[PDB]
């Protein structure tokens, strides 16, 4: 709450720079308002709150910090990550001066503007926790399905990643009208039988997977009950790092609908030696390219270019079965694909030359996997439905 | 010479990248003449020679290769350098079929356009050789005099580094109209009473010290008596990598007469300390910036910053002498110099809050020093001459 008091406090440089960057990251790029530029000192018992909003994107961090005299201080936010980036290790000394804002810390001094924390808005309070989840895996899970989130925001359907509820299963899934990624992950509830859906903006998330789950656990707010998603922003929370997102209005597009359930041709191959081919024979083609795959007799013969620019071909051996293929990509979104697999061999699920192609981790049931087909469809972890192109003609 | 048969050569994949590399980094950026971003393979005598040729810049590089069919092929430079760099490390097969240039490698198979070499220019004989220079000190120079070159098209005399010979004595200069480097070196020569001056694009030189002086000696050719420098163009062979660069019409300012003579103060502090409290100091002003010196008694207070966007202030030890002082410089230019002195601890030589000031490398000379001064200037090998700016008025 405001303080009539000017602050005055003394912080260690290490946590103080962790602070400002966690929430520096989470800052904007110096939009409408002026203010939103600007970073939140809230020194009281102990503790400096160091918070930042964006009405959309909401960073909190409180750090131990030998208080002198408490106060609220709003203050550049790029200028003092960069200067907070910059101190040196000494101990840090942060005093007000009225419309001035003065760090010391050993042999250097700073003297930043005041911004008008007058009209600096509030921060949303995080909704009621809805469970735990673990943090590496949950950071896994969340950057293997942003890698297909839509990245234009005239488009909001695929702007976000879909986050599911039901019970300790939860699933994740973007797309961007091509690319549709889908994870399911185990977690911890505290609604025993909750059950919702909720669209997350996914630059944010991405973001906050990057930086934010740092700890051994992260805890997600959503509501309680009936509540779980009305309160229309995701809290996120881990190792006293709590952030918010406000969520996205649009609906996401019916997916589960568009995974196949029989594949007419099965094709197993190891990651990296898929991907550097498809690297190599993609350099003959310009911007606008295409990768075609020529599955035949367990050889994938991997050509792409056209006659004026080059044409580029490279022969390698695949654990194939069904009927022989000739399907064709996109080279970034299939390289896309086969990174995010986070697997040591991939399995591609194929049905027809014009009709969706799945990339999922490959499992030892497909290792004894031979015959006509069609075949069954596997219930992995990650799936990834990369939709192909057209052929030449 | 041209030769009528279609080329069909075998290489190994690490010589014939490196030389893809280094003559395509040679390369313009796409120029008017669409066959200037061709790259020439001419495949002769159980070598291949990879040429390429900018109207400015030459860059050949011959290579051992089991040749079957002699020939020469123009090829796009940047093509083939990213599918040579893509290659693996299996030896390479290239051969001609009539307008294709196929390329072979293991399981990979390139098949890339031959471009008109009917229209490809020729590539200019280096003149007679003049000397031979260390090659690691010959690029460590460059890169101490580059730094302070004007990289503007639109005045040539700073586009260009000077290099002058006198006997076993070279010396390299250049400058941006506010900072003058200059730097001796001592070589070998082959015109033993050889005295002349040159000028040659900072921006190629750079570049070939960068990735061309790589050997144990780099050969220097411009000519033999009265005709070194007649030529007009400038010769560096290095590990059979040998490449050309056609002087600047543009003449040299006359730079010594700007090196004073005796400093009436004088300063000395190390490098990299200076150097962290210039960028600290310097992160609280905005683009155009200023950094601030305070020379007094031992202690240099460097301030910067205005009272708007804030002011910071930084106070360090110096080993200072003469007169104090409070002179101001551009922060980039500074730090650039700084950098460039390749020194462990750095001596300023200082006349007028207004006039220009010496940086160079700290002498145990300079460390006997101590007095009101004025006090003779070194003559240090390298010597960076900064202008200072206005101060608050």
């Amino acid at each position: 709450t405001v303080g009539l008091t000017d602050l005055k406090v003394r912080l260690v440089r290490d946590d103080f720079a962790d602070a400002v960057a966690w929430v520096a990251r989470s800052l904007p790029s110096r939009p409408t308002v002026p203010v939103l530029a600007g970073v939140l000192l809230t020194g009281s018992d102990d503790g400096l709150t160091i918070s930042s909003f964006d009405y959309e994107v909401s960073a909190e961090v409180q750090i131990p910090a030998e208080i002198a005299a408490p106060g609220t201080v709003l203050v550049s936010g790029r200028l003092l990550s960069e200067i907070t980036r910059a101190l040196p290790n000494k101990p840090v000394d942060l005093s007000v001066e009225g419309t001035r804002v003065s760090l010391t810390c050993g042999s250097a001094r700073f003297s930043l503007p005041t911004m008008a924390v007058e009209d600096y808005p509030a921060l949303p309070e995080l909704p009621a926790e809805t469970g735990s989840v673990p943090a590496d895996l949950f950071a896994e899970a969340i950057g293997q399905v942003a890698v297909a989130a839509g990245r234009d925001d005239t488009l909001p359907m695929l702007t976000g990643i879909r986050v599911e509820i039901s019970g300790d299963r939860m699933v994740l899934a973007a797309t961007d009208r091509f690319r549709l990624a889908v994870r399911e992950l185990t977690w911890t509830t505290k609604t025993p039988d909750v059950e919702a859906a909720v669209l997350v903006p996914a630059k944010t998330l991405a973001e906050a997977a990057k930086t934010g789950l740092d700890g051994s656990e992260v805890q997600l707010a959503l509501g309680a009950g009936p509540s779980v998603g009305q309160d229309g922003l995701l809290g996120i929370r881990s190792e006293g790092k709590r952030s918010t997102t406000r969520l996205l209005d649009a609906e996401f597009p019916k997916f589960r609908q568009l995974l196949p359930t029989e594949h007419t041709a099965m094709a197993t191959i190891g990651v990296g030696e898929l991907t550097e081919a498809i690297k190599r024979v993609a350099l003959v083609a310009d911007r606008g390219a295409q990768v075609r795959m020529e599955f035949a007799d367990d050889v994938l013969h991997l050509s792409a270019g056209a006659d004026d620019v080059g044409r580029a071909e490279e022969d390698l051996p695949v654990s194939f079965s069904g009927e022989p293929l000739t399907i064709a990509f996109n080279p970034g979104y299939l390289t896309d694909g086969l990174g995010a697999l986070h697997s040591e061999r991939v399995t591609f699920g194929f049905t027809t030359p014009s009709k969706p192609a799945v990339l999922r981790p490959a499992t030892e049931a497909d290792a004894a996997l031979n015959g006509n087909g069609p075949f069954p469809a596997a219930e992995t972890d990650y799936v990834y439905l990369l939709m192909p192109v057209r052929l030449p003609g």
